[PDB]
């Protein structure tokens, strides 16, 4: 309960300072007090910590079902028994709510538990004078990279079944958000007994080690989740080494609600979605005509009543924003659709370092607000002429990650969700992530 | 029967005249005469292209599992009923032997007899239903969209093929892009094919087209979902970064150092056959041959024996066996490592030559593993044998390469062969010789939750 101290990084399963001479003072978003000051690890530390991984993984490769499944379930007892204190941390640190703070927890808690699942997956499928032996093997060394938004949530999502599959991990978390994004997973696992090496947490920053995470030969992963445009700076880099990326996109993601919807629970699930959830991530909200007029005044009158301020109050559902280069990014996004004439049915602040919630309304599902990734409590409602436009206004992006529709007619929505061009939809809001962690490796064998 | 005929690009069902003005011979490797002349298609009409194969993509993404078979028997029925045709056309082309050409065309009706195996992918599972009560998780096997391909000069048929009936077998279409000095039977023969079978307008385009036409066209285009590619590593860093950039999809096959071991306890005699067989006949391309002490000198003087006999000239011949480079920049190319290897000192057991276009199998042997001649992709009758003081350090110097695609292992002990090539990064590995995904390969994972 003493998680301030956990301000290092910790590599071969040894915590250990930054050698760079360079601090960061991790804050409270919401005050900007500092919680801990953290070293930063320097790029030969990086490169140090990438060979011990590597050596350690020929190794955790050749542990059994039963120690692998072991050291998930620690790892995981250690979270839950201690969630109060993780979840207040997860507040303090991320700026996200005590609800989203429980919910990053109970998510990582859970991504445990299906790791658990598929630890024995590494054996062999027996399939003309010859026979064909397909094997399940570990990959190697994986890099890892997750981002201040649920920084928890999307490191577990990546280092569990990594662990799980035999293979090692140098993990980097945003540094403002290390002690969730790193620290606290990487005391669970040395708690559970993990191997020095297979799990290696680094604090550091960009002056200090470049594209160290990208560039090194040994990880043959890079695992990441952050902007799209960061995405196209890292696709852009792995590609050239061939190395295999699993990349999880913020995107532009639509919430479109249709001309049957039932309106009251569209406006629960596009608040809850937006602003308490923070589900996918939503931008643009496009709504039929017919119940345009209608959806557009109960979700206005229901964004202003939301509570906004200290993230560790439970009342509050908007938090602040991580940091000011956020809030200027926001602030520019919102000058320029002011600037642009699209209207402001809620018009919001800056409240010290919390951005209250700004509702745009009859927006072009091509324009400039519209059409980005923002992150922001932000919400463009735009207006359809039909079912079939609304479908259309859908795919008019690049960057199809999520989608939600809601309407009253389950098999019509399903006709819909089938042509949004995204990998999920939800229609009134498993066995490939082994895949991504192993290689199945072929034998042919001559008689 | 005239393939010379087809010289044109297949766009939206019809044959299409390239329109930038040049023009380039298509030549017989042997003699340098020409089989046809092929007018380069533009940049432009490569995007009309990409445009067309969107369309025709959601019409296609509508057809029904025996729409879909039917096409592909008919295509592999065009391939079967004409193969002597077109074996000797692969053979004018491409300076492939009848032999290397007949196996060719074999397994390119092999993997069009595999597509209908799982043409019928195409439909939804559902799963996992969530904790939530009245949740439904359900997900769908649909098409990925347009398939931008592109073949090299050696194996044109099999390697285009490899990306063509998978992508059409699941709904998918396809700007395909094979090297024009091989696109009859990397190419227009395809598009016959497919012609043959009824296959909508659009959904199967053939550029006939150089890069000096098309710069990065195959792959900047925003179009396409999937690049597949076959050729050197430098030219796919080039794809990874732009593809990557982009997200697309990349099946990429790249050159390309396969190692052959010859354990201490292989039948040396099957062991210097196969290896005859994979570097002079079938052309998974054995580029240096790694065996055992105790077995070394035994496997050498068979091999070298056996690879002075080989019959060399015009490949049109059905019983030559080697025959001409693909160009004479490959001859330079072969001739200049192999005054490499000289003056670096390493012994020449059996000593080729050039006649005309073909050169005759060349055979080092003793070389180190870390050598110019032993790490370098070729695509020549070049052999490189390497000597192992043990069965470790022989799977040890078979792993030690730039990449790894394919290896083979030669042993008595079949447990031990497995556990060796288990030792080995290397996607596949034989022992003693010489599909589901697939299938993700060329659709993508749809996922819908319903709420009750």
């Amino acid at each position: 309960m003493s998680f301030e101290t956990l301000n290092k990084s910790f590599i071969n399963g040894k915590w250990t300072g930054g050698e760079s001479g360079r601090t960061e003072d991790i804050l409270n978003p919401y005050d900007q007090s500092v919680i801990t000051t953290a070293s930063l690890a320097t790029g030969k530390q990086l490169e140090d910590a990438f060979d011990i991984a590597q050596k350690a993984q020929k190794e955790w490769a050749k542990s059994t079902t039963e120690d692998r499944k072991a050291v998930l379930q620690k790892a995981r007892g250690y979270l839950h028994e201690n969630r109060d204190d993780i979840i207040m941390m997860i507040a303090r640190e991320t700026g996200g709510t005590i609800i989203k703070s429980t919910i990053e927890l109970e998510q990582t808690i859970a991504i445990l538990d299906e790791a658990m699942t598929y630890t024995g997956e590494l054996g062999g499928v027996k399939e003309e004078g010859k026979t064909n032996k397909i094997y399940r093997l570990p990959l190697g060394v994986i890099s890892s990279i997750s981002p201040f938004n649920f920084p928890m949530n999307l490191s577990m999502r990546s280092i569990a079944p990594a662990i799980a599959l035999g293979n090692s991990v140098v993990h980097k978390p945003d540094i403002q958000t290390a002690i969730s994004g790193g620290t606290i997973i990487a005391k669970a696992f040395e708690h559970a007994g993990l191997p020095a090496g297979v799990l290696n947490v680094m604090l550091t920053d960009v002056k200090e080690i470049g594209d160290g995470m990208l560039t090194n030969p040994i990880p043959r992963l890079i695992s990441f989740t952050g902007s799209t445009a960061v995405g196209r700076h890292i696709g852009e880099i792995a590609g050239r080494a061939f190395k295999r990326m699993a990349l999880e996109l913020g995107g532009n993601n639509p919430f479109a609600v249709l001309s049957d919807a039932d309106v009251d629970r569209a406006v629960d699930a596009a608040i809850f979605g937006k602003f308490i959830h923070q589900c996918m991530i939503i931008n643009r909200i496009i709504v039929h005509q017919d119940v345009y007029d209608e959806f557009v005044e109960k979700f206005t009158a229901r964004v202003k009543q939301l509570p906004y301020g200290d993230q560790t109050d439970p009342k509050t559902v908007v938090g602040p924003l991580i940091n000011e280069r956020q809030i200027e990014k926001a602030l520019e996004i919102i000058e320029q659709a002011k600037t642009d004439g699209i209207e402001l049915a809620v018009e919001g602040k800056r409240v010290g370092n919390v951005l209250t919630p700004y509702v745009f309304v009859g927006a072009d599902n091509n324009s400039k607000i519209a059409q980005t990734e923002l992150f922001a409590p932000i919400a463009t409602i735009i207006k359809a002429g039909s079912d079939q436009e609304a479908i259309d206004m859908a795919n008019d992006t690049e960057y199809g990650l999520s989608s939600a529709v809601f309407t009253s007619d389950l098999e019509k929505g399903e006709k819909f969700a089938l042509q949004i061009d995204s990998g999920m939809t939800h229609v009134n809001d498993n066995p490939w992530v082994v895949e991504e962690f192993t290689v199945t490796k072929w034998i042919s064998i001559q008689k």
